[PDB]
């Protein structure tokens, strides 16, 4: 069943390991930098836009 009562990311431990730190380096991507991640990980470049697009709208405190 695809219905669910709460959000989840279809995504691994192993996987989201390596994007945490690449995600508090830089919040943001380039086409050029995409391609590094969707080669080192395996995934797609429309998941990974998406990954870097929705871990923002997570965290809304990061001024002190």
């Amino acid at each position: 069943g695809a219905m669910e009562k709460r959000p989840r990311t279809a995504f691994s431990s192993e996987q989201l390991a390596r994007l945490k730190r690449e995600f508090n380096e830089n919040r943001y991507l380039t086409e050029r930098r995409r391609q590094q991640l969707s080669s080192e990980l395996g995934l797609n470049e429309a998941q990974i836009k998406i990954w870097f697009q929705n871990e923002r709208a997570k965290i809304k405190k990061s001024g002190s």
